[PDB]
Formats: structure tokens, C-alpha cells, sequence
DNA sequence: CGTCCAGTCTAC
DNA sequence: TAGACCTGGACGG
């Protein structure tokens, strides 16, 4: 999952947990390698706001719940296959890997971090992971001038297909919205970043780094909407114009990354 | 049955 | 920079 995956989960767990209590402890599964959450509270609310790849979860105490207990924030990163499910209680899918149990009345759920992969991973800490530059969907005014002000930058000497996922200056950006956005403005993927970017200093390329994905978050679904994963998947299939695509060239970039274009692949290609 | 394919993180 | 971390689905024999 990408940047949109991740606003998508975060809207995902307001509006299932907005009339949900939460009541126990934070339960981890026994092969997860993440930390142990230390949180206990008899009555406590989810909620969630979404910053790039990351996602961050605030369990908030009601008041008079016992122990007495402080809100607590956790940042989950999603790696290759993270998400997020509410489910039955007694129904936890195979790898739900953190789990957040409502309290009665009603019908007993879990929210559930559930990762097939185990590649992500989450913190005791509320804080975003330094070093991540700004949300290319909530905060594009602040990441397009640190993308500017910092073409200085040895990263920026990499082709701009690589440079699209440096998580320091395009945080949110994965493997398909990148080729996605080059391919809006048919900018040959091993072109040279500092080329293309010192040209600006008709939407340019960092206009479309929030606006394509902005796309795919009004779009829905990402396994968050109410209708069906064969829906979901073709809905997204149907609006992918060039990432897998019949007709559209593709190559390996420096690690190992399979990037999809159309035409030119620029200068600096294997 | 087998190979191959799909975001960090870290040891060299 | 390679290799490491993981599981599962698609396809080949």
C-alpha cells in the first residue's frame, strides 16, 4: 500500500469506530517481532489520521474508564501487504497481528492490524518516523518546498523514477503512483530528478505527486469500501492508465524496482 | 511439484 | 549494493 492505501485505512478506522467503545488490553500475536502495546483501559475510542506511507492510531480513554490511563498513539508503516479489518471477535483473519477488542453492549469485534508479510511494523512513540518528508496529500504546500529548496540534494542526481521513492521528499509515493505520474506528463523515467525538478522551481510534476494520488482516494475502496474486493480490484485496475498495462515498456531501476513507462526511457537506463 | 512475482531495513 | 525480511497466488512441467 501507498499513500492513498493509507489515508483510505485511517478514513477507514474513524468511520467503523465512530459509535465503537474499545474495552481490555492491546493483544499482539505471538510471531510478530513488533513491540508488545502496553494499554489496558475498560472504555477507550479509535481514531486515526494518515501522514504518507505512515498511519497513526489514538486510544483515548472515556472518562471515569479504569486503570486510570493517558491517551496512547501508536505509527504503524504498512510494508508490502498491511491493512486494517474490523471483524467477529471468534472470525480474526489468519495473520490479524494487532487487535483492538470492543467492550458490550453489542456484538463483540475486534480492529485488527492484519499483515500478510509482516513487513510493517509500528511504535510506542505517537511520532511520525524523522527523516520522512511531508504527505504528499495533506501537506502539499510544505512538500513541494522541501522537494525546491533541497535539489541539492545527492538524491536528486538519481534518475526521477528512483527519486519518487525517497520517503525523505515524496513520502507516499510507491511503486505504481510513480508510474503512474510520470506517465500524465510523459517524462522518460531515467531522466535525471534535479533536470526535471530545477524546470519548474499543464499541472508539473509535483503538482501531480498530490493530485494523482488524490484520485485514487476519491476513487474508494483499497479493501475500505462497503463493496466487494472483485469490485475494489477492478475499479482500481480500470483507472491505472500505465503501472502492469498491455502495451507500456518496463525496466529494473538501481534496486531492483520494476518501473513501467511508455516511449523514451531516458538517459541515465540500464 | 517448481520458479517467479508482488517497502523498507541493515550488514557489508 | 545485496541480501534479508515473509506469504501466497499465478503460472509452468
Amino acid at each position: 500500500p501507498e499513500g492513498p492505501e493509507l489515508h483510505l485505512a485511517s478514513q477507514f478506522v474513524n468511520e467503523a469506530c465512530r459509535a465503537l467503545v474499545f474495552g481490555g488490553c492491546v493483544e499482539k500475536s505471538s510471531v510478530s517481532r513488533n513491540p508488545e502495546v502496553p494499554f489496558e483501559s475498560s472504555a477507550y475510542r479509535i481514531s486515526a489520521s494518515a501522514r504518507g506511507k505512515e498511519l497513526r492510531l489514538i486510544l483515548s480513554p472515556l472518562p471515569g474508564a479504569q486503570p486510570q490511563q493517558e491517551p496512547l498513539a501508536l505509527v504503524f508503516r504498512f510494508g508490502m501487504s498491511g491493512s486494517f479489518q474490523l471483524v467477529p471477535r471468534e472470525e480474526l483473519p489468519r495473520h490479524a497481528h494487532l487487535r483492538f477488542y470492543t467492550a458490550p453492549p453489542g456484538p463483540r469485534l475486534a480492529l485488527c492490524f492484519v499483515d500478510i508479510r509482516r513487513f510493517g511494523r509500528w511504535d510506542l512513540g505517537g511520532k511520525w518516523q524523522p527523516g520522512r518528508g511531508p504527505c504528499v496529500l495533506q501537506e502539499y504546500q510544505q512538500f513541494r518546498e522541501n522537494v525546491l529548496r533541497n535539489l541539492a540534494d545527492k538524491a536528486f542526481d538519481r534518475p526521477i523514477c528512483e527519486a519518487l521513492l525517497d520517503q525523505r521528499f515524496f513520502n507516499g509515493i510507491g511503486n505504481y503512483l510513480r508510474a503512474e505520474i510520470l506517465y500524465r506528463l510523459k517524462i522518460p523515467p531515467f531522466e535525471k530528478a534535479r533536470s526535471v525538478l530545477e524546470a519548474l522551481q499543464n499541472p508539473d510534476l509535483l503538482e501531480l505527486c498530490h493530485s494523482v494520488p488524490k484520485e485514487v482516494v476519491q476513487l474508494g475502496g483499497r479493501g475500505y469500501g462497503s463493496e466487494s474486493p472483485e469490485e475494489d480490484f477492478a475499479a482500481f485496475r480500470a483507472w491505472l492508465r500505465c503501472y502492469g498495462m498491455p502495451g507500456m515498456s518496463s525496466l529494473q531501476d538501481r534496486h531492483g524496482r520494476t518501473i513501467w513507462f511508455q516511449g523514451d526511457p531516458g538517459p541515465l537506463a540500464p
